[PDB]
């Protein structure tokens, strides 16, 4: 199965690649962030909604593949190869991890709507060559 | 953030530790009861369903568990301490994706309440002794 | 005080006499049983039934019971008169809690007067000597003769 | 499981741990008092009350306690290690038992409220320091 987590909602793995991988914050700061606004949701027994099942279903999955490098890297007594291993795994899982949850949590926060609107303007602003391209970037806020 | 991946469907750890270990399918033939019965469904842009969506990121976090392992095992060179960690992983994780795809594959099958029923008759079952219980174990089937 | 437990219930200890001890599971496939099926009610603070109450001092005496008997096993170091005394354990109390989970679990499953009727039924088979009574007991469970589920 | 044998009713071990262990009656004088009041109505075939289940089950379960520690002190070998059975015994299970007991049919008595204020009034009294401590320990009673 070539499944792709997005589109389920209306996005795609090539849409959020308009985001670079430097732009998404640290799982620990969207953890932190799911724990502060849907902590009740999450831990609710109720489909509230089908972001709310994906992010329980991700945090999951997070926390396995943590408990499995842990576990190896206990057992491992190579730090330089650990640390080889270690980046590997934040590199990759951690960086589509990071998508995948600042996709939901936006999606919560905002809106779908919202967050399509900003990958498609961010993908515009960073494309503008640097010498064309204004200072103020475009970003997701409840505010003017 | 202590989730439980199942409490939104009625279920729960203990309800499906109610069966023993060695009763849930390879995850190998789940896979492929999924590719066969829901492939068009999961590779959908549709919320199908609560259990679609679960079982799409399940789906997911089995081959990036997958994809870290054989990374791993290529990158070390020692297949003593590679069927440690392989066996390790099964025991551990394959046993929960066990559980998680059986679950949503035969709730999309069958139904979520005929599923519960069968987990509780089922440990009822195999813990009552053979000379007063049935003789002939439960089976989920849609033929009359 | 001459208590007994299924009085309360409906029952005896007369009617519960006949069932063997091959009849019913494990103490801790019980428990198990409980904690898979009641433990939102057994852990409620709800007087959810006479049952849930009942079970939920059957449950805390047993795990008082297995304290004490591990506790001296401890300080005990002849094996010999450990395994003894777990077999003493098991043999009278185990057997009694047992009968006591069984018929509170399965009253709160099936329903009280199906549980009693079980009971004379099976009581009149055991009864009966094994060249006169069929020889597949009397069955009580949630699923037909088929064990198919659809 | 993680039961609590007084959630049922409203109570739990943190409020019963306000009083201290030399406060609960011996369990021989708390089934005399449960003979004397109750008889009838622990020997009946009726849910007569919530109480009454638990204390039945409760004095059963002491009863087989019981057997088993006078068994196990009739195979052991010396009067030592015996009196430290009876002592971690006592302690112990005769220290549960006593509150259970002691709560049951002190509810079954007064009351349930009447029960859990005077909990909370033998916290405060316990906590109160000797100097501003009343002699006059709470007491439940009738009249």
């Amino acid at each position: 199965m070539d499944i792709d987590p997005y589109k389920e909602f209306g996005a795609t793995v090539e849409l959020l690649s308009f985001l670079p991988s430097d732009f998404f914050p640290s799982v620990r700061d969207l953890l932190d962030t799911a724990s502060a606004l849907y902590r009740e949701a999450l831990e609710s027994p109720e489909h509230c909604s089908p972001h709310h099942t994906a992010l329980r279903q991700a945090i999951l999955c997070w926390g396995e593949l943590m408990t499995l490098a842990t576990w190896v890297g206990v057992n491992l007594e190579d730090p330089a190869s650990r640390d080889l291993v270690v980046s590997y795994v934040n590199t990759n899982m951690g960086l589509k991890f990071r998508q995948l949850l600042w996709f939901h949590i936006s999606c919560l926060t905002f809106g779908r709507e919202t967050v399509i609107e900003y990958l498609v303007s961010f993908g515009v602003w960073i494309r503008t060559p640097p010498a064309y391209r204004p200072p103020n970037a475009p970003i997701l806020s409840t505010l003017p």
